[PDB]
């Protein structure tokens, strides 16, 4: 059997990151109403279900600008879009409906039962 | 402090590798002597100095084929494609060699250690 690394999965999501935050092969704005937002498109379709579903769209897979829902709340999707790329959640009682909304709408699965277990907790 | 998701890094890399295995916005063609190797830019610049080098050339950057070394054998490389996507490296004492040689030529460090502790153990 081969060699497992384990410590790989993260390291080449670190490198998406810093790819991210200087810009590097980012193919796609996000927009949000008014709010804008730099990604890479395989990242957000590796990550959410409806970015899945929006760039396997054969109409829509070569827009370089994506108009979600002008309802989301910009934070909560800066949050969740922080998160795929930082495996990192900033949850607070202050957030959390906010990200939960988002993170269903994202369908982002995981994400949504972690917000449920903190619902439980606290 | 933000939740870790400490199994979020490795879902993104399995869906990173469906997404190639259903060809979805692959975005650059390998040229390796006679074969060919379909593969998004990102996934290799997060995993490969020579990768990193060749798609921050501003000149290279929007080549949608490349064409490394012919002398670098594609049994070598296709492990070493695998092993982006899938954290699983095939070593063995019939292509250790190879491996190697290819994860120097791709400046891929943690394989190229790895290969080098498993030298050491037989
Ligand atoms: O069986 C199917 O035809 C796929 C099935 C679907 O959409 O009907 N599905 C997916 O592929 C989903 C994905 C996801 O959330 N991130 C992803 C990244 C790469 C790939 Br390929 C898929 C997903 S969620 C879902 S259901
Ligand atoms: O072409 C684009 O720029 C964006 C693209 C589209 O319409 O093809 N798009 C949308 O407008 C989408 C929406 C969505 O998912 N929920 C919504 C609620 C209200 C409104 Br008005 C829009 C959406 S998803 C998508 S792709
Ligand atoms: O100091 C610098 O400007 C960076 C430094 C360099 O090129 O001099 N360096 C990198 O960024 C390297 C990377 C790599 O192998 N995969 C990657 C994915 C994303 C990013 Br951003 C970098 C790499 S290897 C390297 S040396
Ligand atoms: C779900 C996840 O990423 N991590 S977790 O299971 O350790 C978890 C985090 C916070 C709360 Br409150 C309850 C559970
Ligand atoms: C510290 C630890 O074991 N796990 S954690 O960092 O994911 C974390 C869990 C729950 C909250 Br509430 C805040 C942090």
């Amino acid at each position: 059997s081969q060699i497992q690394f384990t410590r790989h999965a993260s390291d080449v999501l670190l490198n998406l990151n810093r790819l991210r935050s200087r810009d590097i092969l980012t193919d796609v704005v996000i927009v949000v109403s008014r709010e804008q937002f730099r990604a890479h498109k395989t990242v957000l379709m590796a990550c959410s279900g409806l970015f899945y579903s929006i760039f396997t769209d054969q109409l829509k897979r070569n827009l370089s600008v994506i108009n979600l829902d002008p309802e989301i709340n910009p934070e909560g999707f800066n949050i969740l879009l922080d998160f795929m790329y930082t495996s990192r959640l900033n949850l607070r009682e202050g957030n959390i409906m906010a990200v939960m909304a988002t993170a269903m709408y994202l369908q982002m699965e995981h994400v949504v039962d972690t917000c449920r277990k903190f619902i439980k907790a606290s």
